[PDB]
């Protein structure tokens, strides 16, 4: 089939929505699951299994910052048959950080230096996936930041021919 969940893993301020949000703009048939936005997270499960019963594919759009957190959505994709893809956002937490400082106001509530200070807790939980430990995802990317704070169609595109040179982990 077409459609894939996408989960995007990284710290606050790694580039998650700035990716999410042009892949659903340049990409027919992709919706993003946000919470900042949603409500919750069994609202954003919610949304997920009604745009799954479409076959449409989704973004998972959240830090996504440990095994526990990323089974919700493995579990879901076991259950609808349909793979799930990782992109891990390389950017460390100095240069998050330094981004982090220059949002006034943001829907996480990150912002600032208050926002430093929350990034500076996560680090504690954050657990990105690696290849070897294998949490039943299709393929891992590993993704460097672009010298460009925005993301055009081209990297898009360049994201996904990536994506397709990883070797399979997990097959379906
Ligand atoms: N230089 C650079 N900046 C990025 C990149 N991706 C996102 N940004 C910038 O980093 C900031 C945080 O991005 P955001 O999408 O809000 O991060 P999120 O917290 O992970 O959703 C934004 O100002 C973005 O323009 C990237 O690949 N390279
Ligand atoms: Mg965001």
């Amino acid at each position: 089939m077409s459609n894939r969940i996408l989960l995007l893993v990284g710290l606050p301020g790694s580039g998650k929505s700035t990716l999410s949000k042009e892949l659903v703009k340049c990409k027919s048939g992709w919706e993003r699951i946000n919470q900042d936005d949603m409500g919750s997270r069994k609202a954003c499960e919610m949304h997920a299994k009604r745009f799954l019963n479409k076959k449409l594919s989704i973004v998972i759009d959240r830090c996504n910052f440990d095994e526990k957190q990323r089974k919700t959505w493995i579990d879901l994709g076991q259950k609808y048959n349909v793979p799930v893809d990782c992109i891990v956002l390389t950017a460390t937490e100095q240069e998050c950080s330094e981004r982090i400082q220059c949002r006034v106001d943001h829907p996480t509530g990150v912002i600032g230096d208050s926002g430093v200070q929350i990034l500076k807790r996560f680090m504690r939980n954050y657990r990105p996936p690696r290849i070897d430990q294998l949490e039943g995802i299709q393929r891992i990317l590993y993704l460097d930041p672009s010298p460009e704070p925005y993301c055009t169609p081209e990297r898009i595109d360049t994201i996904f021919h990536l994506l397709d040179q990883c070797p399979i982990l997990e097959q379906m």
